């Protein structure tokens, strides 16, 4: 059974801003659109924020387009798999929550280098 | 299909701290330990956290046995319908967005006075 809201729709995210997800749904869920393949749930470290700025990857400049302001480290965010094993063999990977990381980063990268720089 | 993540399970929120739900999947959903309905997704304002505070219902103290700071206002919350249709008739509702919210609500309140208080 699909679970539902007030308005006869299936609930969303009862989500803080920033809100996560290449689909705004809260889920580092990968799709059509995309093809940054964003399937990496990550915590913003400034170092990263900087490394991958550097890269061609500013994720730091806010721009309310969208209503975007931009990310402060310690935020979460899904951020692509390459724009991470970049910062992995930088050695300035940023800290990754797996249960929150679609399958496909394996594609990308290991479950190890993964594990590797989890939260704990 | 079920979707994802790196170890084998359902892909999970990349949720921000607070993290929400009674169940803290990021969800006004509700179910069986509950009792109290956190159907509601609401942000929160210092009238409302002050109002339900007095009432019995103080979610402002932080408590870091579970690890729960405390809700400052602006953030989100799964609050009881019963705890806010308080503040409904108490004319301190705070915002709430119902994309977001159980559809059990509605045996609590109605849509109209739910779409009264969105958030637009």
């Amino acid at each position: 059974m699909t679970t539902m809201n007030v308005l006869g729709t299936p609930l969303e995210c009862c989500c803080q801003n920033p809100l996560t997800g290449f689909y705004r749904d809260g889920f580092c869920r990968t799709g059509a659109g995309d093809v940054g393949a964003h399937v990496v749930c990550a915590q913003m470290t400034a170092e990263f924020l900087t490394f991958t700025r550097s890269r061609g990857n500013d994720l730091s400049t806010p721009v309310p387009a969208y209503q975007f302001p931009g990310l402060k480290p310690g935020d979460r965010w899904c951020l692509c798999a390459s724009r991470w094993r970049e910062a992995l063999e930088a050695g300035v990977a940023p800290p990754v929550i797996l249960e929150a990381t679609h399958a496909s980063a394996l594609e990308y990268v290991s479950l190890e280098d993964l594990k590797a720089h989890a939260l704990g």
